């Protein structure tokens, strides 16, 4: 409709995948699928294992005692093998002791028919077995930190800005718990469809972007909201954007992956956000924010977003660089 | 006759091994062995363990109660130390209750004989022990992503085309999951025989490849399919190739190497691929895949791998770049 | 030979640490602790944990056991609380069958003493609770990735000799299992001591060395064994070795650091090596190890350290430059 967002403002992506060739792929990972279904989801599915499993071997507990005779009325004739056993009802609740391991022994195993032991050992280890798989996707359920990304805060927009002479896009990322993320990592992207001379066309061409840190890498240390920037060099694709040529259906998408793991579970999350073509304010610097109380600062996020103006010319960065370089020439 | 590949198109890498002088590496790591195996190697362990360790206290129990003298029908001041035992099969039983911590209760454990609280208190203790280490495995088997790395998706056959002035390896990864593979980190290889003027004789020789990306780094991040191209400078090992000398039985490799850590179960993994003389399509390129729908974009995988042939200079690499400055010369 | 090696062949850094002021961060973290120990003393501790818990509320089931007094042999006159208690044994099977909870049914717990109720709440909340800890170690304790990283092989000595014109110091290293070590990089640090003109005296100076990687990072796909060579160039700290400095009493020594997450248990490992002076061979080249069976590619690992001797210039790096800039001057 109107323009399509690479990944939404919340995080979550837009891309709509069509015309997949279905290897089973999808339901050969029934671990991660699991993982991936919502606590709801994920319960029933639980729920429904234990109850079929439970059920299915309750069916065969009846099927045995009435097999063997051993539910009808008897006079010391006969020896049950299942004791206590005189209704399904009560095979459906012997199948809840023994896989459960409840135990409650009023309906005991007799050391008469072998085949009631042998069903026995059967529903004991896959008892134990959908016992650990469950734990299994439950452990990485709990261990899930994708709720975690939803703690790490942008800007609402970003500007463009004068700093050091030079210009450069800016942004802010801010953390709101207390935790710390170990070994941080922000990546920038641009996408725009950008056409090569030698003929190709790029529907959506990636371009990285540097961090314009103070030692040329990505690591970033976030405790305080940080205005992590883009020096806009020669090379940098940003290298000719109009101010004029902001609105709306301007080609363009700025994406950013905070990367880094969680301390506390030890999982790696990332964080995305786009900035659209409107949704970037030309010459306005962020209002300070990390104040100082007595013996210890203060971030107010109330302020986190706010910009305010800056005088700066309305001029390409191409129609910057050049100028200033032929007026030093020239003096 | 017998062209070898250093990897299968699927990862799966081909090279076998000689004269391993083994001092055991199967044992003392048995956890990493159990990983490695699939889920019927699995359960056959599974139910193995179990079973061996329900048979073997089995008949301790019924050696103790025979022992004891509980056996053989004498009503009189038997009190026998594990009651109800008349059989094996009641012995069997009440492992099975003991370990798997049912506890029936029609087959007790006695004051009587202090030996049988000992035996009881070892079995617990061994069933504790095997339940957590067959959790373990559990754990670390459910947490595995092998099933993960096969949805990722490499082209069949990368191209060689021109790109912004200079020429360049295209290629096309692919993802087919909702999930993210964070931090993803595609390292490419070109393996060959290259043999150094000192007389060297390195028959695979692995030399490392540019991923040609913006900021030098290899992090890639991968939601629609992507174009991840090489270009190929003067240093290259590339830089001596030509559509002519790439026929079937020519030796080279490009290994592709996708690294990245699943989002969900944050197991870190790999998928890799390779590609030789006669799978690479010279002066093609791809078709673009990402369309727009209604209100989004539309990946239409089913022109994921298919090239439109496009003409360019059938020379080298180091041709190229001779004639291009030998050209601009003139003109200058 | 009181040669003091930095970390021995199989990792196993060889550094005592002294005068520590141990104020019980070492204890205060157990589960780490109790990862990093043995099997036997992790056993010891499983049983030991369990059994003190067993035995402690063995002693607590049966002290309210006499203070009710349903313990005396008298039969009739009431009721008991936890019944079937007789004997001392049989206060501690009854913990056995809680803790554990194996519940034999035939020493309940009735609605006669309450206090009977709280101790079982406790014994309950007791019990789960350390099995909880239990199983979170022995997940630890099998998610063991050293025993792996033991199946790393670096040869036995390494080797320098000239190539592409330069020369370089190379190494071997290799791998035998069938599974990958995602994300692989090999670090490279020098150890020798360092008296600065400043009159800076670093006893064990570690400088990171350049592993010559086709694109200059520190990450390299292993499985076929590998050559690993840094080109020594005008900033490495070995550009003024000699064959003749590279005897038994010298202060080289070139750790190996070889990083990396195994694929199945998904944990980063290390395997650490290193190589004296003495355990270096100038001027020899390692033999072709790769192979080429009838239908894929080979190994022969028989001949992984095997070092073929060649004609090598024995004099320093630095001496070929000034030469090579002296022919091209000629
Ligand atoms: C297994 C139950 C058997 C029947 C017994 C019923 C009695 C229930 C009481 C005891 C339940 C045990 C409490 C355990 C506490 C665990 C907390 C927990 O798991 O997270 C609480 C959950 C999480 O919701 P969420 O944040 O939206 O999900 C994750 C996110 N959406 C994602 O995609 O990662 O938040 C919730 O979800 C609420 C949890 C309450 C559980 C109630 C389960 C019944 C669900 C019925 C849903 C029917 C309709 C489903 C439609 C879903 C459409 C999407
Ligand atoms: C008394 C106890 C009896 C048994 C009780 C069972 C109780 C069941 C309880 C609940 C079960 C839970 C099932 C888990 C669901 C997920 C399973 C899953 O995802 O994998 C499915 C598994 C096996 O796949 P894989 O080996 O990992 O696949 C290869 C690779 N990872 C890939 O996917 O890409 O596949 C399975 O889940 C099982 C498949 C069984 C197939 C058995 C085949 C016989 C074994 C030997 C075969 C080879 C013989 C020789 C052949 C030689 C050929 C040259
Ligand atoms: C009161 C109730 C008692 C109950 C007793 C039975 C308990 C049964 C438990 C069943 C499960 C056992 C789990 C073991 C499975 C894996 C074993 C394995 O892979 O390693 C086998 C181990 C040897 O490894 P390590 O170097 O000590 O530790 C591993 C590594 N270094 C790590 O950090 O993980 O070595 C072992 O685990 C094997 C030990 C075999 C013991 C045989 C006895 C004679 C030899 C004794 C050996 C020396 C003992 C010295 C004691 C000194 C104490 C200070
Ligand atoms: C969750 C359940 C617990 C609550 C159950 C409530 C309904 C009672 C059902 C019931 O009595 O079952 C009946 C049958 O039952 C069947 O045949 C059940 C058929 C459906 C089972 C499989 C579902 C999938 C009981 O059958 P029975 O005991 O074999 O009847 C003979 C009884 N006699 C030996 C005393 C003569
Ligand atoms: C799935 C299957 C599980 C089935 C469990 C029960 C199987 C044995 C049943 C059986 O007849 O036991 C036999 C023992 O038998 C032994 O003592 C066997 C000794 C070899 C065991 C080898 C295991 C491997 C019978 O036991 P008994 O001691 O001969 O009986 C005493 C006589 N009395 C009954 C009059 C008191
Ligand atoms: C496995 C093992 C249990 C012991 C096996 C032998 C059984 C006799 C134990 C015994 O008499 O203990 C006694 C003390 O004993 C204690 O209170 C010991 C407490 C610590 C025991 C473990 C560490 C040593 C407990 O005596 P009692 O049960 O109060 O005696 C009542 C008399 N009546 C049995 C005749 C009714
Ligand atoms: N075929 C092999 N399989 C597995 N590991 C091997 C093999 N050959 C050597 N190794 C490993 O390589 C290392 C030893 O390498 P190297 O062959 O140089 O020494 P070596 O066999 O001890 O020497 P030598 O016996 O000639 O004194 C050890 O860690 C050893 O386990
Ligand atoms: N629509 C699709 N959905 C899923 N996977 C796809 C799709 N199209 C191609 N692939 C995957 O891409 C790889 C090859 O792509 P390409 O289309 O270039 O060749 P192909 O003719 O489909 O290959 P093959 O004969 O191996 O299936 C294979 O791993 C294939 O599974
Ligand atoms: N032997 C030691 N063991 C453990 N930690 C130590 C040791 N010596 C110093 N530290 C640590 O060094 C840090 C600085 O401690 P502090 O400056 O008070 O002592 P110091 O450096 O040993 O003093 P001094 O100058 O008297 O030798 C603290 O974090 C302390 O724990
Ligand atoms: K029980």
């Amino acid at each position: 409709e109107r323009r399509a967002r690479f990944v939404s403002k919340k995080g979550n992506c837009n891309v709509a995948h069509k015309n997949i060739r279905e290897q089973g792929r999808f339901l050969q990972d029934v671990f991660t699928t699991l993982v991936d279904l919502k606590w709801p989801h994920t319960l029933l599915i639980f729920t429904m294992s234990f109850l079929c499993s439970w059920l299915l071997f309750a069916m065969v507990w009846w099927l045995i005692a009435f097999a063997h005779g051993d539910l009808a009325p008897g006079e010391g004739t006969n020896v049950p093998c299942v004791t206590s056993i005189h209704s399904f009802s009560s095979a459906f609740l012997f199948s809840i002791e023994v896989q459960v391991t409840i135990g409650f022994g009023g309906r005991m195993v007799t050391e008469e028919c072998p085949l009631a032991i042998l069903i026995l050992i059967v529903q004991n280890i896959v008892g134990l077995m959908i016992n650990a798989i469950m734990l299994g996707c439950i452990f990485m359920k709990t261990a899930q930190a994708h709720r975690r990304a939803e703690t790490l805060i942008f800007s609402k927009h970003a500007v463009i800005t004068l700093r050091h002479g030079r210009l450069c896009f800016m942004l802010r990322v801010g953390d709101l718990r207390k935790s710390m993320i170990i070994s941080a990592t922000i990546h920038m992207q641009v996408v725009r469809k950008t056409t090569s001379p030698e003929g190709e066309v790029v529907p959506l061409h990636q371009v990285d972007i540097p961090m314009e840190n103070g030692v040329g890498g990505n690591s970033i240390f976030l405790v305080a909201p940080l205005i992590i920037y883009h020096v806009i060099d020669s090379n940098s694709p940003l290298y000719d954007l109009a101010p004029s040529d902001l609105h709306h259906h301007q080609d363009l998408e700025i994406i950013v992956i905070l990367e880094g793991v969680v301390e506390t579970t030890g999982i790696t999350t990332q964080a995305r956000t786009s900035y659209l073509a409107d949704e970037i304010l030309w010459g306005q610097r962020f209002v300070p924010i990390v104040a100082e109380e007595d013996g210890r600062y203060s971030v107010d996020y109330s302020k986190f977003g706010n910009t305010v103006k800056v005088p700066t010319p309305l001029c390409t960065a191409r129609q910057l660089d050049e100028d200033r370089s032929l007026l030093d020439a020239l003096t």
